[PDB]
């Protein structure tokens, strides 16, 4: 085939898959070796009993449709569009499929150094959030943070969902919910890139990844 | 019988609460109501700033208050769904106001009435049973967001968004949790987002809020 949308590795790592046996963002291992480890891979080989399958369409009833979140076609990483699926992931553990939990994703934005907006809907939440994300503590920044400046060395800089500071670019309507507090301050268990994270919300809006 | 009116926080949400007529509101002399804005059931156009409540339009702008809890005196009465409770009309400087939409708080806080008003309520109520019915986990009580919910104390506040500590006796508690007693089946069109969560922005009984909604699994009102 020309090639599928795949995930960006923080997604296979945080469902236990570093190995690839086509995948160029994944350490490589000779396809010899990949009916005897985990691989994450856009071939659905039957061969290889464990297996994270990365496709286009879907594969299994089990095949999670992964929504707005940034993935990779060969070299290049593209961003989410929010609403279209990126790709869909098939988790097979000894030949059976598995039902993959539910998570929001990464955009990509962070990969290809972008600091805009996805669309009008984020921007405006953005704008009735103006404490969520801009490095307030009681820092962690969106990469939309009107306080982040062009030239972020690399090497210091904690990503959510895995310092100078931590940085998301998550599509901020998928937190919307989260960042105006039903009664009271507090930290929220969720899922981002498969990875359990914790999102702080303080009473006054001012919100933050732990 | 007579005029219905409004549940005060209706008409207080619109920044009316002096009435030289209505008795669930701030008496006002009447010499006053010029120099203030009224809640009122009569449409004097000597009070330049009023809210009046009808039993019929009065105005092309007079909006129906569809389902609302009422009063009539010092009576308050459940809203009927798709029944008009009355008619809002708002003049400022004289003028007649276009009045936003809405949805309306049923009257069930306010009379301390906690049963559902119809069977499509409770079927609503049943597709959403964490936040509707309310659930116990461990120490935790969750989505007891409604007048209908379980674990609910014998006082409710009486606003539009009340806040309340509920409890499963022996086993669990939440601290704050937020509920109202809108009519279940009005929130429908809210309750069935693409999204894993969504943040819909509304009125209740004219105040701004936000309606948090979790894909089969819970909602709430925020202020
Ligand atoms: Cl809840």
């Amino acid at each position: 085939g020309s090639g599928s949308s795949s995930p960006l590795p923080k997604v296979a790592h945080n469902l236990g898959f570093y190995f690839s046996p086509d995948l160029t963002q994944f350490a490589k291992l000779p396809v010899e070796l990949a009916p005897h480890w985990p691989v994450v891979t856009t071939q659905n080989n039957e061969k290889w009993p464990d297996r994270l399958v990365a496709s286009l369409r879907p594969i299994h009833k089990y095949s999670r449709a992964c929504i707005g979140a940034g993935y990779m076609v060969g070299p290049s990483v593209f961003l989410g569009t929010p609403g279209v699926v990126s790709y869909y992931l098939t988790k097979f553990v000894k030949g059976e499929a598995q039902l993959l939990p539910e998570t929001v994703f990464s955009t990509g934005r962070i990969e290809v150094d972008c600091r805009e907006y996805l669309d009008d809907r984020e921007r405006e939440v953005a704008a009735s959030l103006p404490h969520a994300f801009i490095g307030d503590v009681k820092g962690c920044h969106h990469v939309t943070s009107r306080y982040l400046p062009r030239v972020l060395p690399k090497e210091s800089v904690a990503v959510v969902g895995v310092a100078l500071c931590t940085l998301t670019d998550v599509y901020l309507p998928d937190l919307e919910a989260y960042l105006h507090p039903e009664t009271q301050s507090k930290c929220w268990k969720m899922m981002l890139d498969f990875k359990e994270v914790r999102l702080m919300v303080w009473r006054d809006k001012t919100a933050y990844f732990q």
